[PDB]
């Protein structure tokens, strides 16, 4: 049971929980948890450029990763949203073994 | 197959367990147990995080807690076990992640600071 | 990836790109920390949590602080100068500086933050 985390930005709350219905409803994530209150930093032609934003954390597979980042994009009101994923190399082998078996 | 040494997510020189608590006093209360036993160096904590998962053929929103424990590899067993016992829950979120590189001084102070 | 190749001999490795997480004292010099390492290009992007709670067993004692969880999303190459840039100006003696690999990501987003360290 090979897990994953992906970490995807949302603008707000709102949307972080559009999107992690989505990809649950699709069965691409076991369970999303969301992170409010972030502030995010970029630097763009010489200026520094701040916002506020949601992280998410997605639940996953390897082999439900990339459909997972695919569904995320699309219904993401960005262009290109951040999204990462990574590795799981350990954890509780029965929630391991719940996450697995809630995926498509 | 491929060996990259400075990426090798598979000797990792420390780890990072998350972990879910369903409010903050039990959160507290988990970290401090798992702190005191030396089985984590630091705990930090992020209350009123959002889960949302399917149980029961139902969509569930539920504020809980989001646990970031940081320890090492030879530790991580023995903090899951830890941590899954005193949780209230049967089955609670336990996943740990690699870390690939960390400051000299800071991977000093976390294995002197566990058991 | 677009290699127009056998699955077996596509994705055979993983980006260059990492995470790094260090907790700040407090909002203000996350931000002031998060601006340094960004205008040095030492990382792509940062993301600040503010307003969290850290816990410790400093001296058998257990310490209870409010802290700031930050994110700086860089790559491998850089990993070593964004932490001696986060250590030298961050007001703890020895400060939690750690690299999480990232596996895979969007390619898109990663060929910006590929690009953003440029
Ligand atoms: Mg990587
Ligand atoms: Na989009």
């Amino acid at each position: 049971p090979e897990a994953v985390v992906v970490l995807c930005t949302a603008p707000d709350e709102a949307t972080a929980q559009d999107l992690a219905a989505k990809v649950l409803a699709e069965k691409l994530a076991a369970c999303a948890t969301l992170l409010p209150g972030a502030t995010s930093l970029y630097y763009w032609e010489g200026k520094l450029e701040q916002e506020y934003e949601v992280q998410m954390i997605l639940k996953t597979t390897v082999s439900h990763q990339q459909a997972l980042i695919d569904c995320l994009k699309s219904h993401h009101p960005y262009q290109t949203p951040e999204l990462l994923v990574l590795p799981v190399t350990h954890g509780d082998t029965d929630y391991l073994s719940w996450l697995n078996a809630s995926l498509r």
